[PDB]
Formats: C-alpha cells, structure tokens, sequence
C-alpha cells in the first residue's frame, strides 16, 4: 500500500507520535531488496554486498558479484525473525502474504547450506568459515583478493547469526525446520571444532586475518599451516568481539588462554566524555572512529542484559544523536560507499573513517558523507527517534528508491550513493526487528553459556566504566535538513 516517496509524506512529528505505522512502511520498502540479482542469488541462496542502481531511473544495473560472511549474518538474522513467525520479517519477506514468510526463510536458508557445504568440500582449508566470496554463480569461490585469506570478524558474524537462526527454527516445532536447523547446526559445530587452529595465534591474541598455505589443503594436511596477516588482532570492543566468544566458549581454549583473550582485549576499552558545546560531557566506550557500525555485536549476543553495559551504549546515542544537532548535520555517520560519479555510474571510492572524532581512536576523519544505516544503535533504544533521523536523511534528494533507502548522501546535498547494500539498509531493519539476541540468549541459557558471558562481561565493562556522566542528557531530534542543491528523485520513486 505505502508510496515508494513515503519518507516525506509524515512529519517527523507524526514518526515520534507512532512510529510502528512509519516502520510498517519502512519495512514494506526495506523488503523489495530482497530479490534475486538485486541482494542475492536465489540459484545458491548467497547474498550479494549489493547493487548499483541507475542515477536516473533508480532501478537496479551493476551488482556487486561478491559478498562476505558479515552481509550473511544480516541476512541469516532476517531469516531467524521471519522463520520464528515474526510479523515485521513478514512485511519484508512476504508482504502480500505473511504465512509463508517462514517457508522462504526455510527454502533459501535450505539452499544456502548446500552452497556452504559445496564451497567446504571444494576449499576445506577454510575449515568452514568463509572468506570474502564470488557468490555470482552457482558454486562459491573466494575473490581473487581472499585467495587463502579468512577474516575473524565477518565470521563471528556469521555464527552467531547461524546460532540464532537454529533456535528460531527448533521453536517452531515444525519438524521440516527443525531438521534444517540441525543441518545448519552440524555446520556451526565444524567451525568450533577449525576456530583455535585458524585464528588462535595464543597470549590472547586472535588473527584479524588468517593466512592459509592452501585453502585447497584439509585443516590438519601435514603442509598445511595458518599464520595471522601481520599483527592485526580480534582486541577491540566492536564487531570482533563476537569472534572472541566463538573462541572462548567452543574453542577448546584453556582457562589461562580465555583470561588471557580478555586481558589482551582490555587496553582497547576505554571510557572518554563527549563534550561540544552545551552537550555533555557524556560517557562513552570511546569508538574506532565511533562510525555506528562498530556497535553490531548488540545485535546479536544479549550485551544489554547487563545494565552497566546498556547505560554505556545508551550514552553512546545521546553522544550521537546529539552531536549532530550540534554540529549542525542532517543526520550520523557510518562507514559507507561514497558518492556515486553520475558521468560514469561508478561509486567514486568507500569511506571507512566516518564517525565522532572526540569519543574515536582514529580521529582522522572523513564528514562530508551521512547514511540511514547510522540510525540502527539509535533504534535499539528509541524506534521513534531512530526513524526521525533515518526519515531525516530519507527525505534527501534521491534517497529512496524501489528498493528503500539509498546508501549514502553528501551532507551538503550536492552528492549520493546510488547504490544498495545490506550494510547500508538490513543493519537498520535487524535493529527494527530487535536484533536477535533474545533468541541467541534462549540457546545460550539452554547450553549453560549465558552465566559466563553475563559474569565476564559485566565484570570487564564494570571495571572500566565507574563514574557515567551525562545520563541526564536526552536523545536529540534532528534541527537541519538535507539542502536541495538541484539533484533529481529517481524517476520511479518520486
Ligand atoms: C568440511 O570438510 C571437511 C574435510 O573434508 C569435513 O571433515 C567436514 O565434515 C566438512 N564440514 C561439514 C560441516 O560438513
Ligand atoms: C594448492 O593445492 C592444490 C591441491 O593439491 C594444488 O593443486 C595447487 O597447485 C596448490 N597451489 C600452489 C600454488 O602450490
Ligand atoms: C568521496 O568523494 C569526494 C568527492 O565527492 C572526495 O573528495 C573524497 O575524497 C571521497 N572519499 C573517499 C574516501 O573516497
């Protein structure tokens, strides 16, 4: 029923009065992503990073034929809500008809397995993980580039979006999806079985990458041998944390080798006070760049279980929202595609350095770019705020498409990224969808994990963060909007 345009037909008064109507439409747009050739390919069930769409017209043209374990885990967390029966997977799965939104999940999760399990026999040196992929044909092959390369990150991603899913599955009762689910479960428990070999260098020190002698080779073939890409470790608070709990629960690690992941880990968590101006100062875990992306890992793993945590990622929004009002932004930054060149239809280059420099490590930083996706740790605390912002950008000049939002807009309006990617668009509606950490933490509590990461995590963020400020300060709403500077809505979504 929603209008293709629906981001400027409300106020951002009437997103905060009911933002379930407002989500409704969002999700409704969020889901024509999800189709063969524009997100993935329903030959193999592998997602794409995404597509280009055309400068005018705004209908799909160039995908990107590769993808990673990290757009995999969005697309897997999808799946967990949409085959557990969830009404809003629904409304981006199967819009026109909700009942069989679990049977889609059920068929391309189903199709994906096989193309895993293919892609091991065929390059079984990966010991199950996955690296970056060509995922344009049937059969998976690394990109040339991750030829014998396989990063921690993407794939403590992965399973635990894999984990969630199995839990969905089992709680159906449904005896099909339950079969799945154990398939799927036979693939993640081969991981726990490689993970210390392949990424456990040891002294808590665990690979950002993983050089593989010859991926053609077994795990344990008598030449083969796995050596970190220079000394690039899983030791920070963002999405490699999630790796770090793959390890310590279902590595084999010893005692000695867990406290010493979480010991190597603790000089990178640091608490810093945002001030600018009348905001602040507020506490935050100080960010990489404090780009939102770095906050994935809430997503899937119940971090927000533990209150000390909750009130420190609750500050990192009032941090966020807040600064932009104040540096006068219309919307927050995120590592994202730059601007599409329309003489050539090509994205001009990806700026990773996008963020909150004062409360960031790297504080060399790229601003002049803002995307919708920077909403998502916003929505997790306040859906009506999140979507105000996420309208705000919305509302830009061509920044919604056929396919929902669009990646990216220059600030100043005079650029946009006329592309697509589960980064910049399926972040947002996994947050929409509450992440999946209620469904990780049921299997977690079954497998009588929950108790050690409440304990061990609780006590590594408590032991930093003892004296939060800035509490009393509110979520900002937006103050400036997009500049119109002469740039044309697609001709399909106007
Ligand atoms: C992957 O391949 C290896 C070696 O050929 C095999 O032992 C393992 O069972 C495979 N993984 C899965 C999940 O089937
Ligand atoms: C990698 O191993 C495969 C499988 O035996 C072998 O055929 C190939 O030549 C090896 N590659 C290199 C560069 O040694
Ligand atoms: C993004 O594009 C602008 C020109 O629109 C350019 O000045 C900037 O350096 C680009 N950044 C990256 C990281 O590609």
């Amino acid at each position: 029923e929603p209008s293709c345009r629906f981001a400027h037909q409300y106020t951002q008064e009437q997103v905060l009065q009911n933002p379930s109507k407002f989500i409704n439409d969002v999700l409704f747009w969020e889901g024509k992503f999800h189709q063969n050739n524009i997100s993935y390919n329903s030959g193999n069930g592998m997602s794409y990073d995404g597509t280009n769409i055309d400068w005018v017209t705004g209908e799909g043209t160039v995908k990107h034929p590769f993808s990673a374990a990290s757009k995999e885990s969005l697309q897997v967390m999808l799946y967990a809500h949409a085959i557990a029966g969830s009404a809003d997977a629904a409304r981006f799965l199967s819009p026109n008809n909700p009942s069989a939104a679990p049977g889609i999940a059920a068929s391309i999760m189903d199709t994906k397995l096989q193309t895993y399990l293919r892609f091991n026999e065929t390059y079984p040196g990966f010991g199950g993980f996955l690296p970056w992929f060509t995922s344009s044909s049937q059969d998976l092959t690394p990109t040339w580039d991750w030829n014998n390369r396989v990063p921690g990150l993407d794939n403590g991603e992965l399973l635990w979006a894999v984990y969630a899913f199995i839990q969905a599955a089992e709680n159906t009762s449904n005896k099909s999806f339950i079969d799945l689910a154990k398939k799927w479960q036979t693939w993640m428990d081969y991981t726990k079985t490689t993970a210390a070999h392949i990424f456990y260098q040891g002294e808590g020190k665990v690979c950002a990458v993983t050089d593989i002698k010859n991926q053609s080779l077994p795990v344990y073939h008598p030449e083969q041998t796995y050596a970190c890409e220079g000394t690039s470790y899983l030791n920070d608070p963002y999405e490699g944390e999630l790796f770090t709990w793959w390890l310590q629960f279902f590595g084999g690690l010893s005692d000695a080798d867990i406290e010493a992941l979480w010991e190597y880990k603790r000089p990178q968590l640091v608490s810093v006070d945002y001030h600018i101006g009348n905001v602040g100062p507020i506490t935050v875990q100080k960010g990489y760049w404090f780009s939102s992306h770095e906050t994935w890992k809430v997503l899937e793993m119940p971090y927000y279980d533990i209150d000390i945590i909750r009130r420190v990622f609750q500050n990192a929004e009032r941090a966020r929202t807040c600064n932009s009002v104040v540096t006068q932004v219309p919307g927050m930054f995120a590592s994202i595609n730059n601007v599409t060149d329309p003489a050539t239809g090509d994205v001009v280059g990806y700026i990773s350095n996008a963020g909150i420099p004062s409360i960031a490590n790297q504080t060399i930083q790229e601003l002049d770019v803002i995307t919708p996706y920077s909403v998502f740790p916003t929505v997790l605390f306040d859906k009506g705020v999140g979507m105000a912002w996420w309208r705000n950008m919305a509302i830009g000049k061509k920044m919604q498409n056929i396919y929902g939002s669009t990646e990216s807009t220059r600030r100043d309006g005079t650029g946009v990224s006329a592309l697509l990617t589960w980064d910049s668009k399926v972040s947002t509606v996994n947050a929409i969808l509450g992440g999946v950490s209620g469904l990780v933490s049921q299997k977690m509590k079954a497998e009588n994990i929950y108790n050690t990461f409440v304990e061990r995590i609780e006590a590594e963020y408590s032991r930093v963060f003892k004296n939060l400020k800035g509490e009393h300060v509110p979520f900002c709403l937006p103050q400036e909007t997009v500049p119109d500077t002469g740039l044309v809505d697609f001709t399909t979504c106007n």
